[PDB]
């Protein structure tokens, strides 16, 4: 049998894992919230300085938080309402400072003014993320996904958007 | 270095926080379930006796669980199917008896009979809640949100609602 | 006071409950992922050997993982895009090896080819599950639900599904 000190040490480490998992869920919650509400400075804080991830089906690859936030902002203008809704996460602590997470995303885009007015886009994806921990704080390091489906369509003009945090 | 007793005491407190967080998520799960299934008496149990929150753009303010439940019920009759779907929470334990939580809501309303038959309403919101703990039980104390968007529209009559817990 | 050894033993048990809850959430995450992505062999691993659950309004009852997976597969062919999206769980550890969970499901079916092309089905449900633990691993034992609503409808042909993991 193990000593008390040994059992406490075990509890310390096991609890740290549970704490790290909550922190990662909280991280990803912030990420979506800041993205869909276009608080770009805040969003930048969720990203590792060592970040490397890609977009436009691998056509574009970015190497810092600045670079990524700048880019997302370009694809998410005022005219575009975004909802990126995360579900049923599967988080795994790979080491004391690294982790992997799967997420299930429903997404929804609605254009209100500008050149793509009334265009609607809906879909789903299985994201897989990598995270890393730096000075006691978790950060997103890599994000990749598999598309479940994507549908593009013209919305009915007779639909009235009665409230909008962006207009 | 800390003593064993001190390290245990730390674990006791740190684990209590993790327990409180789960309890709050469970609370909010019950809240949505009871709201969307119109079990009003059950819903009343999720609310602090000391509750204070507001509605109709701050025009209406309620001061007890009775008062609030009564009100929600008035805005959620049999004729109205509601789905209030919670995502990616960010919970913070502010003290041993208080907490703050952010939630990401997609919402969906469908009217089946009555004066607004075939009306559909969809939206999203970033809720921010305050919770408090009373005799070992968590309760909702304040709820507020920012609307992402709200769309009102007429549904196609050729859609058949084949099942409905309320009719 | 309780002794140190007693306080440690308490922490061991209380933390195990929190660990079990995370495992159950992860389990259900896998279940949805494998179902919607039609990885049937993987899905079979989420199910207790002692599983017993029913379908077609109680008309059909299955007694093993093989039997169930076989069945779901029959109702979920390539032609049918499925999204079963889980929300706001309420998990309760009933014993060291059994548990109960409530889940809030939004669901969405879209048929792309075959005899039901362009048919769309949307709905919601309050699932209630039973889980059991076998050789350190959690498994789904029973699944049942209450339908919130179900809507069937013909989709507009002018909608382009631009991406699809199944085609
Ligand atoms: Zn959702």
């Amino acid at each position: 049998g193990m000593t008390l000190e040994e059992r406490v040490e075990a509890l310390e480490k096991e609890l740290q894992k549970m704490k790290d998992i909550e922190a990662i869920k909280e991280l990803k919650g912030k990420y979506f919230r800041c993205l869909d509400g276009k608080m770009w400075d805040e969003l930048e804080t969720t990203l590792s300085p060592n970040i490397v991830t890609s977009y436009s089906n691998g056509k574009l690859v970015f190497h810092s938080p600045k670079e990524v936030t700048d880019y997302l902002k370009s694809t998410m203008p005022k005219e575009e309402i975004s909802m990126h809704m995360g579900h049923t996460p599967e988080i795994t602590i790979d080491s004391e400072t690294t982790a992997t997470g799967r997420w299930y995303l429903e997404d929804k885009l609605i254009f209100t003014d500008g050149k793509y007015k009334d265009v609607g886009i809906n879909g789903g994806a299985f994201y897989t993320d990598k995270y890393e921990k730096i000075e006691g704080q978790w950060y997103i390091l890599e994000t990749g996904y598999v598309r479940i489906y994507e549908e593009h369509f013209m919305r009915d003009p007779k639909i009235h958007i009665t409230m909008n945090m962006h207009k």
